[PDB]
C-alpha cells in the first residue's frame, strides 16, 4: 500500500459472519493502507470449526482483498493470538501485521510480547493500540443466531450465500 | 399472508438506499405478515437531494434480487412536494384489495404525524416507525396523539442495522471512504459511476 506491505488480521469466531464484520475489515483496510485482510475463524475459542470456517469462505469470496486462513484450525488445542500471528508472519514475512477484532476480546487478550508482532485494532460500535468505531457493528452474530432459532430472516445481515448456508444445515435451531 | 392480503409501503429518499433499508423492510414484512414490500423513493423534499431517477434507479438495483420487493415512481411522477395522503391514495388505487402498511423511520413518522391532516392517513393505511439503537420520541403532543389511534394503527419497532444512515454512506463518499457491505454492490458502483456525492 501507499504506507508499505502491510496485512490485517480479522481474528474472530465468526459464528455467524455478517455484514458488520465485513465492514469492519473494509475499514480497517481503509484507514490502515492495508494490501489484504486475511480472516481467521478462531479453532477453539459454538458450531463445528469447518462450518464458520466455511461461512467466512463464502462471505469473503467476493472481494479480491479479503481470504481466509485455517491456521487456527488447523493447529488443534486452543487458540492464542501470538501463535495466529507467528503464522501469519511465517507467511507474509514482508508485511506489518494488523491484528483486528472486537474491542471487548481485545479488552481481555491483554491479560506483552504480542506487541513486538503486531499493531492492533479493535472495532466496536461508537461508545500501538487503536480503538476504531462502526456503526454497522450494531448487527451483531448473537441477533442473527437468535433469529435463526425463532425462524425470522437474516437477509440483509449477511451475504445471501451465508444466509442460506445457515438455513441449509440448520446451524442454530 | 397469514393475515390477509397486506402489502408493505417503504416511503423514504433513498439517498443513498442501503442495508439497513433493507433488513428494515424484510423484517417488518416477517414481523406484519405483508406479502410484498413496494419501496416509494419520494419526490422533492419538505435541503438538496440527488435528481429522482438516481434514486429510482438505485433502489431498483438494490430491491431487483428479492422476489417480494419492487420500486413505484407514484412520488417522483406527481411533482410539488410529496405528501404521504397522495402516496398511499395512488398506491390504493392501484391494490385495491391489499390492506397498506406505510414503512419509513420512527422521525419521519412523527413529522407525518406532526402535519395537519393527519387522521385521514389512518383511514387509508396502518403505519410502522422503524427506529435504530438510542432513538427517543421528545414530543409529548406526539405522544399523546398515540393514545388516540386504535390497536395495531401504529407500531414501532427498533431496526439494530438502521445504525447505517444515508448520511454516513454520503460523507464516507464524500471523503473517499469504501462503501462496501453497506449497501449492495451495484448500489456502490451507482454512486462512483454517477460520481453522486461529489
Ligand atoms: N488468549 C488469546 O490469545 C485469546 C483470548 C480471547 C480471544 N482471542 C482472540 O480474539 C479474537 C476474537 O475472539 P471471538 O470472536 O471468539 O470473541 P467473542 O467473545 O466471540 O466476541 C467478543 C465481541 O467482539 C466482536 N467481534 C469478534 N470478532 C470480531 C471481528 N473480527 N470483527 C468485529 N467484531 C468482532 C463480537 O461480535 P460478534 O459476535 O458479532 O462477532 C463481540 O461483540 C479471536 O481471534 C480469538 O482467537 C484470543
Ligand atoms: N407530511 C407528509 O406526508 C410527509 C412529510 C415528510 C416526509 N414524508 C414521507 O416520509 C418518508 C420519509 O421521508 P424522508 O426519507 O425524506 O425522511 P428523512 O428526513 O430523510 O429521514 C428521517 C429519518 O428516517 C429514516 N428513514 C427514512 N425513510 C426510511 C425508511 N423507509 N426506512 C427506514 N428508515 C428510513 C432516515 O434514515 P436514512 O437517512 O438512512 O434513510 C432518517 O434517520 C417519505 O415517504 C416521505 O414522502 C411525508
Amino acid at each position: 500500500g501507499a504506507m508499505g506491505r502491510r496485512l490485517g488480521v480479522m481474528g474472530g469466531t465468526f459464528d455467524p459472519i455478517h455484514y458488520g464484520h465485513l465492514v469492519a475489515a473494509s475499514e480497517v483496510a481503509d484507514l490502515f493502507d492495508l494490501d489484504e485482510v486475511v480472516f481467521v475463524p478462531s479453532g477453539q475459542p459454538v458450531s463445528a470449526a469447518e462450518h464458520r470456517y466455511l461461512m467466512t469462505v463464502i462471505a469473503t469470496a467476493s472481494n479480491p482483498r479479503f481470504s481466509v486462513s485455517r491456521v487456527d484450525i488447523d493447529r488443534g488445542g486452543p487458540t492464542y493470538t501470538k501463535d495466529t500471528l507467528a503464522d501469519l508472519h511465517a507467511l507474509h514475512p514482508d508485511s506489518e501485521l494488523y491484528f483486528t477484532t472486537g474491542a471487548d476480546a481485545l479488552a481481555s487478550i491483554m491479560s506483552e510480547e504480542l506487541f513486538e508482532l503486531a499493531r492492533f485494532v479493535g472495532v466496536s460500535r461508537p461508545g500501538a493500540l487503536t480503538l476504531v468505531e462502526i456503526p454497522a457493528l450494531a448487527i451483531s452474530s448473537t441477533d442473527c443466531r437468535q433469529r435463526a432459532e425463532q425462524s425470522r430472516p437474516l437477509w440483509y445481515l449477511m451475504p445471501d450465500g451465508v444466509v442460506q448456508y445457515v438455513s441449509k444445515r440448520r446451524l442454530y435451531t
